[PDB]
């Protein structure tokens, strides 16, 4: 990181009308939150309270469904939340989803025993589309994990097609890689690193392909550079925004006439990644 200075990054204002002049009528905010009683600590539901989504999805909570801080109780327009945590029990990876209104259906993990044992998947079924939101499994230190995401890649992908297949999907999470060189600060020195390993870009590829899926934010923006969701707690990475963008909303393509915009909230503190919020009109 001796390598780089600031980068500057302002996210556009909030486009709140799709191409057609709809205004949006949903606005769902995702945050990896690095820890759920870390961050309430710092202030993270004023924040949400500030942002008030409709929906509001969080990876990494590191929390036991049968520990959940009682803050929580204090989101009356989010008063629908769910929870999954891995089923040994232990405060370790977790997602959690949090609703203005009842889902129809919400449903946990990708019906598959080998990959539904570290609560990374919450699927919330809507009228009119399905919502899933994911923390994929990280490569690890040393890509000792490599072979076991390639696994888990390729399950995921071939999941959200089965639900793609039947109602227009909104993906959205820490999907643990930046897809291309624009993803990241520093792409020559992370190839061989976790996020950024040919075999986690073209697994991201393979997903937009087969399901198939868009990138919301970058097909608004998509020679936009600099624009990042995570940085390293070290190295005053976020000061110098030496990040990484690996929290995305991916849709199915029969949504893209409802997108209005795809947000990245780079002032929002409380983790060491910050929410985005998407906007649709439908
Ligand atoms: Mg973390």
């Amino acid at each position: 990181m001796a390598s780089e200075g600031p980068a500057l990054y302002e996210d556009p204002p909030d486009q709140k009308t799709s191409p057609s002049g709809k205004p949006a009528t949903l606005k769902i905010c995702s945050w990896n939150v690095d820890g759920l009683r870390a961050w309430i600590k710092k202030k993270g539901l004023d924040w949400v309270k500030e942002e008030a989504p409709d929906i509001l999805c969080l990876q990494e909570t590191k929390c036991s469904e049968n520990k959940l801080p009682a803050e929580l109780q204090e989101l009356p327009g989010l008063s629908h939340q769910y929870w999954s945590a891995p089923s040994d029990k232990e405060g370790y990876s977790g997602v959690g989803l949090l609703s203005r209104q009842a889902p129809l259906k919400v449903s946990y993990g990708i019906g598959d025993e080998e990959h539904d044992q570290e609560g990374r998947v919450i699927v919330a079924e809507f009228d009119s589309f399905v919502l899933v939101t994911a923390y994929v499994p990280n490569a690890g230190r040393g890509l000792v994990r490599l072979e076991y995401r390639q696994r888990w890649d390729e399950a995921f992908r071939k999941f959200l097609k089965g639900l793609a297949s039947r109602k227009p999907l909104v993906l959205c999470g820490d999907l643990n890689v930046a897809h291309e060189e624009i993803d990241l600060r520093n792409p020559k020195g992370n190839k061989k690193n976790a996020g950024f390993t040919p075999q986690e870009r073209q697994g991201f590829g393979e997903l937009l392909q087969a399901v198939p899926l868009a990138d919301s934010f970058r097909h608004l923006y998509p020679n936009t550079p600099y624009a990042y969701t995570f940085w390293t707690y070290m190295m005053n990475a976020r000061s110098k925004n030496v990040g990484w963008r690996l929290d995305y909303f991916l849709l199915s393509h029969s949504l893209l006439p409802a997108l209005c915009d795809s947000k990245i909230r780079s002032k929002a503190l409380g983790s060491d990644h910050c929410p985005i919020t998407l906007y649709l009109a439908l």
